[PDB]
């Protein structure tokens, strides 16, 4: 009678809570997705043997267009989760699935985990100063996206930072560096010209959030650009204005230049 | 000899990371604050309890004054940890400290937890949708606070939700509540009249988030500033722009009034 939305944490199979572990113990059945993020410090084997339960992990479409005929029927008479990378109900499209429980006549609980949403405050940047989201989406035929352009000018302007997701291809384990969005944006910066971001921009690179071993790395565009920052993946920040700590921290701890001192605060 | 900055997650001790408590087993000391949020859900004792080790509770003045004089020489020779609500470096200024850590010789690991940052999302909103967030403090003699009313402003001028932090006093056992916001607010619309905020705006109150049975509320500022949401704490979203989905959500999952189903644009 009952559905647990259960967060996977970050990086590894050790980011689930504890109180996520003993749920997903207790559960007749356990589903996952993995298409939303990918758990690169893990494999879905250690996940199963962390939790003791197989995994039947569902696709995009399961989810999205069958979660009611493969999910919810058995939760009626049984303990379900539905596992994700990070903390549930963050992925935009996830609330609507409690709906879909409640329509059900499902009862379902949330057990949350850490997200990168509060993790990038591993970054020194004060989380009260972050603005609206995107995503660098991956472009393709005659379609050329530039609204996280317009997203990253909008909260600059009012001196608040941009948090960057990257585009991922789930099943090809196709993942954007850090270094292709700054490729993308320096791009998008020759049409718009606005003057937003260009080689001279200072920005935050968050690798592998989660793990014991983060790379955090911050500086200017043009000195970043072609550094390597490991394996994915990778997450964007172009900061607004700094506050004195913010840039001592990322001086002291991200490695940046002290020229950040006198020219981004 | 490290020191390890940990989280606890929520509301009580099991939403900590399996990461975090196997960790923190194996260090020598073990230090904690509970002056930078409530977790309502369980005790010093259950933590003690679930780490299997003494936790020397920190005061604000401790921390901020005499972190180096009383956690970090230990850190020299041996492995300690820093426990704290939530995430260790959200909307706190905890990420200093491991400047000072840095700057005494000591290496700082920081492992995350659950953090009410991202826990928003079992609200229904839309977590890229949300812009700057603020900050509502308790009022002190005849100074009074009014800046987390302009960022409501900003946020609602571009359409994006905005997120409260309510103020805590935990030596004065002081947590804010959602209602003791809510009035703050229409007090500082009738001293700017600048049409934010009204006993016609519609807000979303989240209580106790991380307990299995959280109390999850959307209405208009009348009928829900009288309202009782149960122990603290509490947290106040004021939303910007809303979707069909999410207005479907608020409806169907916090009890908002069928009405709001209807989005004006
Ligand atoms: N479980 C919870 N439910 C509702 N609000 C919460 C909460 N935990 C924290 N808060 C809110 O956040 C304030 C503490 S601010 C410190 C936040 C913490 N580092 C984190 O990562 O969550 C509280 O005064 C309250 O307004
Ligand atoms: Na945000």
């Amino acid at each position: 009678m009952v559905l647990y939305f259960i967060g996977l944490g970050l990086y590894d199979e050790r980011d689930i809570t504890v109180k996520g572990l003993e749920i997903a113990k207790k559960c007749d059945y356990v589903f996952a997705e993995f298409y939303t993020s990918l758990m690169a410090g893990t494999t879905l084997g250690r996940i199963q043997k962390l939790i003791g339960k197989e995994i039947r992990v569902l696709s995009r479409e399961d989810v999205e267009l069958n979660f009611e005929n493969i999910v919810l029927p058995l939760a009626k008479e049984n303990d379900v989760a539905f596992l994700t990378p990070g903390d549930p109900l963050v992925a935009t499209t996830h609330a609507e699935l409690r709906i879909r429980a409640k329509r059900a006549g499902v009862e379902s609980y949330v057990i949350h985990a850490p997200s990168i949403y509060s993790a990038v405050g591993i970054t020194g940047l004060h989380i009260y100063k972050f603005g609206k989201s995107a995503t660098v989406a991956y472009p393709e035929g005659n379609w050329f996206p530039t609204s996280y352009y317009d997203v990253i000018k909008e909260n600059a302007e009012r001196g608040l930072h941009t948090l960057l997701f990257l585009d991922i291809k789930a099943e090809k384990r196709m993942y954007m560096t850090a270094n292709e969005a700054m490729e993308m944006l320096l791009k998008v910066e020759d049409m718009k010209k606005g003057g937003v971001f260009t080689d001279d921009t200072l920005v935050v690179v968050l690798a592998r959030a989660g793990s014991l071993n983060p790379t955090i790395r911050a500086g200017y565009v043009k000195d970043l650009i072609r550094e390597d920052f490991g394996d994915p993946p990778h997450i964007l920040i172009v900061p607004g204005k700094l506050h004195i700590v913010e840039a001592e921290y990322l001086v002291e701890i991200a490695g940046a230049p002290r020229e950040i001192l006198r020219v981004n605060v």
